[PDB]
């Protein structure tokens, strides 16, 4: 199915998916 290499499941779900910036809440 989803061959997502941890891309859409460990990253960017970060640096934005984390906080639109990475942190700063």
């Amino acid at each position: 199915g989803w061959g997502s290499i941890f891309k859409h499941g460990r990253h960017a779900a970060k640096h934005i998916g984390h906080a639109a910036v990475n942190h700063y809440l």
